[PDB]
């Protein structure tokens, strides 16, 4: 049976408008009056961030805030603005202020929490991640919160999933994982026996649906999938 349901909250349950707005507001704060379009800075930042994380996939953990501060230092040198002090404080303030959940998230977590172990699996530094979950109001809706900082390795390394399952006290066969990127999922959770649910809200990832056991566009479909797996 399924006894645990795991999500990637800060990575996949934040609205698309909300995540972009947090990031844009960080760039605007960093730039101040400097004559660079913040949207252009954001685009360049995401490019360099994706590159930097790909270099760390599967590797031993290094604070993500340190990685992103390195990226911002390269951007400051590139465009000529002064490197912002306290970037991680700016970012946490903007996340707490403008972060936004998909509308069905609170309902879904509450509906599951009574009957399953509801867990979060996050590739974030634990302290800002947990503060962000607190600001969003869902921290205490989770039975467990597990991070790459706790596990010691970046995905697709399986240690983070091994730890999340240990916290729930079950083997992977008893657990579902809801994500939006199936490759860092498959490279880890598949070998542990977990059932994978891909969240594809706009149907934009059809070429990866074969890498997932179930595909949904609304998180309220998750309870129906698990309730039925449990007959
Ligand atoms: O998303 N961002 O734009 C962003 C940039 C830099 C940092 I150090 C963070 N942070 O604190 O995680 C976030
Ligand atoms: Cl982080």
């Amino acid at each position: 049976m399924i006894r645990a349901v795991f999500f990637d909250s800060l990575g996949t349950l934040i609205s698309v408008e909300g995540a972009y707005k947090v990031r844009l507001k960080i760039m605007e704060e960093v730039l101040g009056d400097y004559p660079l379009n913040p949207a252009t800075l954001l685009d360049e930042y995401e490019k360099l961030a994706r590159e930097a994380f790909s270099n760390y996939a599967g590797k031993p953990y290094r604070p993500m805030r340190d990685i992103l501060e390195e990226v911002m230092r390269k951007l400051a040198e590139k465009y000529g603005f002064k490197y912002p002090e306290n970037l991680r404080e700016i970012s946490l303030r903007m996340a707490c202020r403008y972060g936004e959940l998909y509308p069905e998230v609170v309902e879904v977590l509450k509906s599951l929490k009574g009957k399953y172990h509801v867990g979060d699996i996050l590739q974030r530094d634990t302290e800002p991640a947990t503060a962000f979950l607190d600001a969003l109001g869902i921290k205490d809706l989770f039975d467990s919160i597990t991070t790459s900082e706790e596990a010691g390795f970046f995905k697709p390394h399986p240690r983070i999933f091994e730890l999340a399952l240990k916290k729930a006290g079950v083997k992977g066969e008893k657990a579902v994982y809801v994500g939006d990127n199936p490759v860092k999922d498959a490279g880890g959770s598949k070998n542990l026996g977990m059932t994978s649910i891909l969240l594809d809200r706009k149907g934009e990832k059809r070429e990866f649906w074969d890498k997932a056991d179930f595909i949904v566009s609304d998180l309220r479909e998750v309870i129906k999938i698990v309730d039925e797996l449990n007959g």
